[PDB]
């Protein structure tokens, strides 16, 4: 509104959420997710979850453009790992992201994970959070 | 060597390792198909992903403010989620909006400022320059 950025985005969606810690988040129109408390066994994710598939979706999808613009086929994948820690009125989140390239020298796998991270727009929003790092790896085993 | 790792509350990990008409998930728990938000294909997206989030993040802290007002759970969160830009220039803004169906605005904008702070996804989003929170009344436009 302010923000003149609103004013004609590509894509707009909403999420709500308006159920107690043991309820569902939704996309009007969309997805609905079942969510629970982290720190009980209940069925149902979480915004650690939520937030973790968020970003892996978003940087394999920039990792995709990326091997693209260099005429490489797909053979990246992301892992986010998301962490809960702190106390009452005091919680954080912290996030890593791994990422690989299969079919690539690891020089190259470092490269493209540098050109994804500046370009990726979530991780561009977590980039001044203090609690987001990213490395390269070889595989998730 | 981020020491606030070493021992968390909770830790969890998502991946995505598949083309952007794919899915992403976390190992032994939710999977979701996604798709490229500029087509009309089935699936979630990384938008709506951090939109589930953070509405899902921003309601349980609200929650916690509630009860330690002697208040019951009467809040509601919606977030927008926008995608803008263009190749190697994508961005996401992100505005939340609160509502607390019980109280008096006045309340409901005490309320909106007390999660704001504490809310860690919230808190991840602070200096990113995109994210905007506001209280309202409901959900209309």
């Amino acid at each position: 509104m302010q923000d003149e950025r609103w004013n004609h985005p590509l894509y707009t969606t909403t999420a709500i959420n308006d159920e107690e810690l043991e309820g569902h988040a939704y996309i009007p129109g969309g997805l609905k997710v079942q969510t629970s408390s982290p720190m009980n066994d209940h069925p149902g994710t979480n915004p650690e979850q939520l937030l973790g598939l968020s970003l892996s979706t978003c940087l394999e999808a920039t990792l995709e453009a990326v091997e693209k613009e260099h005429g490489l086929p797909h053979t990246g994948a992301v892992r986010v790992k998301v962490a809960f820690i702190g106390a009452r009125a005091e919680y954080q989140f912290l996030v890593h992201a791994q990422v690989m390239v299969k079919g690539v020298d690891f020089d190259t796998a470092k490269a493209f994970t540098n050109e994804i991270e500046n370009r990726c727009p979530v991780s561009k929003l977590l980039k001044n959070s203090g609690n987001y790092t990213i490395e390269t790896v070889t595989d998730f085993k």
